[PDB]
């Protein structure tokens, strides 16, 4: 499960999700009925080569999904997202 | 704990570590005696503002450290590292 921090400033709700190996265009950020913010996507996996040998396998892959019900002060039509170095930031202005 | 995959191809040992939020310059990649590869660093935390309210705190911070003993076929002096999308790739040629 995706680790997400959620902070509320006087100006905005700010979400930060750790999504290593993804960039912005691969993460779907959307608003659903009832003030719900949804983040989702799929982390892709490199194709294996016959000549590869593994010594450690610890990283996860596959689908991720988180949903947050924002409070009434949030301007859900003004959601903006950006990503850098594996961290997604979603800002919902108040 | 940092998740690290280690693959060995005919050409190299390839390590991939999920280190979201870190710049390449913040990650120390070092070779120590006895063919040990060490990866370490510290993820910084944004200065707290008294006016903020936290709704969710899930993301890790603080120091990390992993060590790997490479086999004799690794050319430890030719190590290279790069980071992209919160993934550190360390390549040790064979």
């Amino acid at each position: 499960s995706t680790r997400v921090d959620w902070k509320e400033t006087p100006e905005a709700h700010v979400f930060k999700a750790d999504l290593p190996g993804l960039k912005k265009e691969e993460v779907k950020v959307e608003v659903e009925d009832d003030r719900v913010l949804q983040i989702s996507g799929e982390r892709s996996v490199e194709k294996e080569d016959k000549n590869d040998e593994w010594h450690r396998v610890e990283r996860s892959s596959g689908k991720f999904l988180r949903r947050f019900r924002l409070p009434e002060n949030a301007k859900m039509d003004k959601v903006k997202a950006s990503m850098e170095n594996g961290v997604l930031t979603v800002t919902v202005p108040k």
